């Protein structure tokens, strides 16, 4: 799995700790080891979110399966809830789109996981 | 709906207005209210297109539905157009990468749009 | 197709070039001709990889068709090999996402890829 987060919210704002407990947070969440989950978080970004600059964020989920209904819903509070209470950003102004990802379509180490 | 446009020209060739009006004519096409309407734009960027580092864009949209042949068409004249007259780039050197999202894998505010079962 | 490519390594360690050098071997990876190739590296970016910050990148490589097992591992191969070589980043810290288009879903030039109907 992999997780990006783009942002308006500064830099500086952003907390130590943000990228190891996205981490932790989505081995738990996804059933995958820490080894495996990659983490990449943009901020400073040009954005707006129906039409107001306050602080918003635009997210992806990438995972080989643990993509679903429930799933994602569950994905969603545990992240949302992550981006309020550390990036201090509405759950409301938060897109996060979900990818079930064929294994065959994941390159990694000179090959594919398929 | 999100639109990400990602550029090489300047943060400071992208004029006033850029953000809002991408918003405005997005929920005009698409026929959503504007509340709904994400966009995120990156200047300055490391890229080519066709091996020359003339102006060019790579953008992102995602919609629930509202994505399709004709649709399409329609959303890469609308861009395409607002790209040239705004950031003076040719519309042979952007590519609009379209996707069409189901409710389930789109979250927001704690949950997705999935709501149903 | 478009080829992108994020990583934590400094902006300064891209080496000029390197645009053209993936434009050309994509092109030829693909068998597509270079005038359609689009490249796109972002330097400098805020990532971690199995909960370390050593070099590490996350890419994606769209392209209409050309997109399959032994294609992709062809494609991972190339690709991981330019990134160690040219960005010193171990291939087995790179991941790239691969997208089989749809040509009505790729726009360009005032349109898109889907031309036959309306
Ligand atoms: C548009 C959208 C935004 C982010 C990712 N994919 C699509 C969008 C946003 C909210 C909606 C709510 C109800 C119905 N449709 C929606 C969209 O299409
Ligand atoms: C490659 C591409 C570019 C942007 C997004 N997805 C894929 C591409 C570009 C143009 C083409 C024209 C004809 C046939 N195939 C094409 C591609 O694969
Ligand atoms: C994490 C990942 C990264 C990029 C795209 N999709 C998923 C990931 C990595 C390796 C795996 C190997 C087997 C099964 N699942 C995996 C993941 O989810």
């Amino acid at each position: 799995p992999m997780f990006i987060v783009n942002t308006n919210v500064p830099r500086a704002s952003v907390p130590d700790g943000f990228l190891s407990e996205l981490t932790q947070q989505l081995a738990q969440a996804t059933g995958k080891p820490p080894q495996y989950i990659a983490v990449h978080v943009v901020p400073d970004q040009l954005m707006a979110f129906g039409g107001s600059s306050e602080p918003c964020a635009l997210c992806s989920l990438h995972s080989i399966g643990k993509i679903g209904g429930a799933q994602n819903r569950s994905y969603s509070k545990l992240l949302c809830g992550l981006l309020a209470e550390r990036l201090r950003i509405s759950p409301d102004r938060v897109y996060i789109n979900y990818y079930d990802m064929n294994a065959a379509n994941v390159g990694w180490n000179n090959s594919t996981f398929a």
